[PDB]
DNA sequence: CATCCGGTGA
DNA sequence: TCACTGGATGT
């Protein structure tokens, strides 16, 4: 059970078409509206920016 | 030097990143372009299709 | 399978 | 950061 960082938005989406219909994908939206499809891309974002407070583990990409 | 079945392609690949980096995997490509990363999956493919001629043992996944 | 991101095209 | 999916990759 894991809370979502202030200003951020967590989106649970379901795939509609393709061989992968029904599959789920989680992604996050920053307070600035940048969208992250993975914990790695988000983590790289935290590094580029020198975020000290937020940790990659604060973001829950599982459903 | 176990031979590779006609029309099939055998690929020996090395892992570039992560924890088991530098390890080799083998996979096969059918004459139709389906890729099999494991022996079990290829064998299950031979069954679902009733392949009588090819045997799982014709496919060498070791490196 | 969990996790990822490049390909694709509206 | 285009939204959404295919299928590569290492666990
Ligand atoms: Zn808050
Ligand atoms: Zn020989
Ligand atoms: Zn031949």
């Amino acid at each position: 059970h894991k809370p979502v960082p202030c200003g951020w938005e967590r989106v649970v989406k379901q795939r509609l078409s393709g061989k992968t219909a029904g599959k789920f994908d989680v992604y996050f939206i920053s307070p600035q509206g940048l969208k992250f499809r993975s914990k790695r891309s988000l983590a790289n974002y935290l590094l580029k920016n020198g975020e000290t407070f937020l940790k990659p583990e604060d973001f829950n990409f599982t459903v």
